[PDB]
């Protein structure tokens, strides 16, 4: 679990969103396992506009921080789960590093602010879903 909260707006896994998520819907896209919903509070986050390959991301699965060095977001083969059939999600980065399913929505950050969010891994990978090109989300 997780979320980034810029603004007035929550981002959050979108299989992990709300009841209350999907009735103050701003956009969503199934591709990128993302959703981002409204708030009516100011949110405590920075969003990074940069190309870092390289940042630190939260694994709840071992309450511990790790750096990392991962692939330019890109489009990468998913395996069917019970939230999607077997797709391709757009705009995943991957890097070697601990994670399991519950893992998604902790943050990774570079020296700029938040790069994006656990949204899939296994054997030793973990796969985070980019933020950066979502320019709006800072107005
Ligand atoms: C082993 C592991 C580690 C970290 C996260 C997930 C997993 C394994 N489950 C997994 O990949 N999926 C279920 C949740 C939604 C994911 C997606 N983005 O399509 C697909
Ligand atoms: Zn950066």
């Amino acid at each position: 679990s997780g979320a980034i909260y810029v603004g007035n707006y929550r981002v959050v896994n979108r299989h992990l969103a709300t009841h209350n998520d999907w009735a103050n819907l701003v956009w969503e896209d199934s591709s990128r396992d993302l959703l981002v919903s409204s708030t009516t509070a100011q949110g405590c986050d920075t969003i990074a506009r940069c190309d870092c390959q390289t940042g630190v991301y939260y694994c709840s699965s071992r309450r511990k921080h790790y750096p990392v060095s991962f692939s330019k977001p890109s489009l990468i083969f998913v395996e069917a789960s019970e939230y999607y059939p077997a797709r391709y999600q757009s705009h995943l980065m991957l890097a070697v590093g601990h994670s399991e399913p519950g893992d998604c929505g902790g943050i990774l950050r570079c020296q700029h602010g938040v790069v994006g969010i656990v949204s899939t891994g296994g054997n030793g990978l973990v796969g985070f879903a980019d933020v950066r090109d979502l320019l709006w989300l800072d107005e």
